[PDB]
């Protein structure tokens, strides 16, 4: 099984995303970047996150709270000639990302400027990206990982705090990190909506040993039971009508559902850059 699932569907669309589009999909809860462009200039106004929800569709805004990243309205120049000690290095995998101290004063305040636009946009959830980055400093040796653990518990607790006291009804869901749970009293367990997680069963094309897959799952299993929604995306369409691709989202939308995930089945290129429509499958009929 009796899986909390509270949408029958979910779209990730971080480039492209077009609200009239989106409101006419059948996709019922839309996770997209609060911009067209990225950019400030790129912005989408009240008015376009009025038509998705005017149409039945959940608005959640992408916000990136583990990285800098330097297309974003706070980016400062000057950032290159006298760094912040709290700016740290580029993300191999994401050109243009950069690692911050999450726990500085100062990239806390740039997330909460960010997310007042964000509410003011009439956004009726955030999702937050770069959790995991509590493990890349823990990794570099920089703090403990149970420091680093337990700042960025506290983040997302104040990050919480901050949006509910302008929309208390406001969906708050964490992607990736979700091991995190180990350093929590219970309070970030009770405080999200739901959690988002990428790459459970298959990385890309290829799927995950069984093992791997249950680690996580220990964790989503328990936030479940708890009535917390959880969103999949695993990056499974090649966009070819194979059967061998085809196949591979059917047995992605099999495993997730029987573990209570609701899934979309994204591109391998990871580029989030059209609404994944696949004919029979996505969104269901």
């Amino acid at each position: 099984e009796g899986w909390f699932m509270p949408f029958d569907n979910w779209l990730y669309q971080l480039q492209n995303a077009d609200p009239v589009e989106i409101s006419s999909s059948g996709f019922e809860i839309a996770v997209i970047d609060y911009s067209k462009d990225g950019s400030e200039s790129g912005e989408y106004s009240p008015e376009e996150i009025k038509i998705m929800v005017d149409a039945g569709v959940v608005p959640v805004a992408y916000v990136n709270i583990g990285q800098a990243e330097d297309y974003r309205f706070y980016w400062k120049e000057s950032w290159y000639t006298n760094t912040p000690e709290w700016l740290g290095e580029e993300d191999p995998a994401w050109p243009g990302n950069y690692f911050v101290k999450y726990w500085y004063n100062e990239w806390k305040e740039i997330v909460f400027s960010y997310l007042d636009r964000v509410i003011d946009q009439g956004f009726k959830g955030i999702y937050l990206d770069r959790i995991d980055s509590f493990e890349y400093w823990a990794q570099e040796g920089v703090i403990s990982r149970r420091s680093a653990a337990r700042k960025m518990i506290n983040f997302v607790l104040e990050i919480a705090e901050y949006v509910r006291e302008r929309k208390p009804d406001m969906l708050i869901i964490p992607q990736n990190g979700e091991n995190i749970l180990d350093f929590d009293d219970g309070q970030l367990a009770s405080t999200v909506s739901g959690w988002a997680v990428e790459n459970l069963f298959y990385l890309k094309t290829i799927p995950l040993e069984e093992n791997e897959t249950k680690s996580r799952l220990e964790y989503l299993i328990r936030l479940n039971r708890k009535g917390k929604f959880i969103l999949s995306v695993d990056y499974v369409d090649d966009g070819s009508d194979s059967f061998e691709n085809i196949s591979r989202i059917l047995d992605y939308y099999e495993k997730a559902k029987r573990n209570g995930c609701i899934p979309y089945a994204a591109r391998s290129d990871l580029e989030l850059d059209e609404m994944n429509v696949i004919e029979g499958i996505q969104p269901p009929e």
